[PDB]
């Protein structure tokens, strides 16, 4: 069927047709509903059919389906897994491979970028001091001293599930946590089980609320090592507020590269278990939740009280006042700065006119409602009023298990 | 499908099993491969007989079931009584004790209400005697006096006689009892409320001498037995209203803003053991957001953000500056204020969505379920600093239910 998707602000109505494309499974059916759920429910035999996909969209995206360099491909790949129960991607196919699973990610904001991907190959890679040293050109290239640059970094594909490579930080660049024996919580705590196994490996922790973990890095199944990103490479923005001048005083920090490594990239039916990739911050991300969040930073009582408002009954919305104070001094003090960060009014203007796009040009847009609507001011914001359509395209990013439930050492 | 499901809560790691999804009785619109989770709504002919009594025996089986007399001398008599009466006149009627039961649990049912944990305190008014628009009319306002009583708001439900051939549908026109005219000018812009101009279009052709002002209240176009639908205004002294000022902002009554009291629908269908109420007015009281976001800022409404800016001094020329949302804090504030000052019921969205967790909560143990509509449950403004953007939900369809259904402008036979 050709699915039709209404924004109930602007009447415009849009028509869906790339749907027909997708073979993963959502997790709803027809009786049950599943889209607030965050995480829902290879051989020779598994492995050439999805190689065979993946390749003819590829010569398709190029308008070169059933070439002669199309139809070679095809037995070449054939040939190759079969007698190596794997395959490996040209490097034109890696990057097309890497730039698509951009652009159908379903909950992804930030879209309308999705072409302008810079790709490192790092399949060469053999150690985790290997690891560093991409993982640390990636950082500098990508911060570019505030310009920042979309970047990803592909290390090793899975081969026996034995010798995965495995970045087992979330991200490149996140704050220590720790647990006070008062029983609070210094730094950020949703990192607390991840600073502690740092320590236990070694790592020698400055107990600071703004600590920059060390990087954690496995390479082909072997224990991971310990490494410290040169601090140089390691952007960061005080946060300070255009009319508060008290603001500077809570001391509050964040970094500029948001770099998410726990993901796992999978293209033509190949495993890519470390694909650091990074991008730049909407506001939101860290003003509403690195911050406000109750399991978080938790700032929103204390920026209430330096704002004297009255905070015995919820109905004065001293909660919304304060949220919205803290993230004009995110967006005010990362521009001043001059570090990349879009605001969600920006962003979301801007991916109404990626879907539109790419209903234009490809016949839809997966797109996950739940994410794509910003944490606060939803309804002001234009993708409230968008209806959008889930589903699931591959090549894509998908979640993975933490690395210490599933390593030995 | 799996006979227990999980949800989590990503805040407190709480995590619920749910088994009611396994009573789910129809479509939700999704399918293995696409989710249509955000979509709004995803033959004028009736139930046959062999439709109506597999719906029917659910039904009163669940019925039942609640009063703890599942199988019992009374249980095993009613489903014979039932059933005689599809067989001989192809529909059935309902006792008074399953009209009220079914309500109630359409309300308790509902995947899309922040409410719910009020479902069980709902004031049932049977109109299934009802014969004419003008008696219509007449149990609509005794309804409104009721649930307003003097601003003490109380929920109730008014239900009009089932559908049966097709051809006699009653129905209320009106989306809502009490709503805002709003008038398409020559020149393009708008006057009142931008949502209302279709039906009061319909209304002015239908005989209505408009105000032609900011808020107008809307007539009733009450349709009975399938007749020609006609007016009838409501006496202004039944619709309660509350001025917008600000507890700060002495320039906020300036503004010359104003909402009525009483959130009441008059558009949906109630489905109660295969049977069809197209006329079931349900009302309750307000969550602040649904006015001072919703009502007041979208752009399609009547979208005051710029003129409340304004006001505030603020920058306005950079989207970074935030003016937008500061201003849409200040306006909810106002409606909150305002209606708490005068003394009508009204919910913030903390308190409402607080509420529905523990609602939810209690829900799962003594149910085994709740089914619950993230995109809706959640409030258009401030999101994650609600329990409700942290809780995983279930989506599904139990019955008895509210249901959309068509405009009847676009359906009705004329006279
Ligand atoms: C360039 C600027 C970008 C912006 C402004 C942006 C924005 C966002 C935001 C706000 C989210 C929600 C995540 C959360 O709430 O935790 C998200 C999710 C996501 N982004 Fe983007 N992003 C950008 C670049 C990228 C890049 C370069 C990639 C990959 C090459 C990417 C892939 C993803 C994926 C896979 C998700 C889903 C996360 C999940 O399922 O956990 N994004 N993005
Ligand atoms: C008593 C206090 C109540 C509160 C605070 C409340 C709150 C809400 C809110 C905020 C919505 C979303 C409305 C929108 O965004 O348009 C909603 C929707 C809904 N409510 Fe409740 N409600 C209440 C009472 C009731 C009652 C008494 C009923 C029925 C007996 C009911 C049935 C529904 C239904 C069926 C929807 C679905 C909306 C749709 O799909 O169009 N509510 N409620
Ligand atoms: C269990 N979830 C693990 C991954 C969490 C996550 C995945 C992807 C993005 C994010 C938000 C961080 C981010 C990443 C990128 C590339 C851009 C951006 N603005 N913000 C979190
Ligand atoms: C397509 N229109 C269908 C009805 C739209 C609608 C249904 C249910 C609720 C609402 C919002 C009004 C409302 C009703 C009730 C009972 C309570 C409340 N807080 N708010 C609108
Ligand atoms: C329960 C729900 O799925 C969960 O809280 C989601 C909701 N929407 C989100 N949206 C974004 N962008 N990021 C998130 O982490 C979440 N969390
Ligand atoms: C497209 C999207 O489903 C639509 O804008 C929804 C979003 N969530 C909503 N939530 C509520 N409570 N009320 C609404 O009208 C809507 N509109
Ligand atoms: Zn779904």
């Amino acid at each position: 069927r050709f699915l039709k998707v209404k924004n109930w602000e602007t009447e415009v109505v849009l028509t869906d047709t790339l749907h027909l494309k997708s073979t993963l499974e959502t997790g709803c059916t027809e009786y049950i509903c599943m889209g607030s759920i965050m995480h829902p429910s290879a051989t020779k035999d598994q492995l050439f059919p999805l190689a065979k996909e993946f390749i003819d969209q590829y010569y398709s995206s190029i308008k070169r389906f059933g070439s002669k360099a199309h139809m070679e491909r095809l037995e070449e790949v054939n040939k190759e897994i079969d007698t190596t129960s794997t395959y490996q991607l040209k490097d034109t196919e890696l990057i097309y491979g890497a730039k698509h699973a951009w652009r159908n990610a379903s909950r992804c904001v930030g879209r309308i970028q999705w072409s302008k991907l810079q790709v490192f190959d790092a399949r060469d890679c053999t150690t985790a001091h290997g690891m560093f040293n991409y993982i640390c050109n990636h950082v500098k290239y990508a911060t570019n001293k505030g310009n920042l640059r979309s970047a990803i970094t592909i290390f090793p594909q899975r081969t026996d599930g034995k010798h995965d490579f495995r970045v087992w930080n979330s991200q490149l660049i996140r704050y220590a946590g720790y647990k006070q024996p008062d029983g609070s919580t210094l730094g950020d705590p949703a990192n607390v089980q991840f600073t502690e196994i740092c320590i236990q490996q070694g790592w020698k922790p400055p107990r600071g609320r703004f600590d920059v973990l060390p990087l954690l890095l496995q390479a082909n199944g072997n224990d991971p090592e310990l490494f410290q990103i040169p601090p140089e490479l390691v952007l960061e923005v005080p946060i300070r507020h255009p009319k508060f001048e008290w603001f500077k005083d809570l001391g509050l920090k964040w970094y500029g590269l948001p770099a998410v490594s726990n993901m796992l990239l999978e293209i033509g039916g190949l495993e890519f278990s470390a694909c650091p990739f990074s991008g730049w911050y909407m506001g939101t991300e860290i003003g509403v939740r690195d911050y406000c969040d109750n399991s978080r930073y938790n700032i929103l009582e204390e920026v209430a009280k330096k704002m004297n408002l009255d905070m015995r009954k919820t109905s004065s919305l001293w909660k919304d006042q304060a949220l919205v104070e803290i993230n004009i001094a995110v967006l005010y003090s990362f521009q001043s700065d001059k570090v990349t960060i879009v605001d969600h009014h920006s962003a979301t203007e801007s991916f109404i006119k990626h879907m539109e796009n790419e209903y234009r040009c490809r016949g839809g847009c997966p797109a996950d409602w739940v994410w794509i609507v910003p944490p606060m001011s939803g309804s002001i914001t234009p993708v409230f009023h968008q209806e959008m359509l889930n589903y699931r395209l591959t090549p894509s990013f998908e979640y993975q298990p933490d690395p210490w439930n599933t390593h030995v050492w």
